[PDB]
């Protein structure tokens, strides 16, 4: 499956969101 792989690309839109957030803050 591709569970893993996608649960990581998750994680990369997290910090592509965490990143914005500080940025704006």
């Amino acid at each position: 499956g591709t569970f893993t792989s996608d649960y990581s690309k998750y994680l990369d839109s997290r910090r592509a969101q965490d990143f914005x957030q500080w940025l704006m803050n």
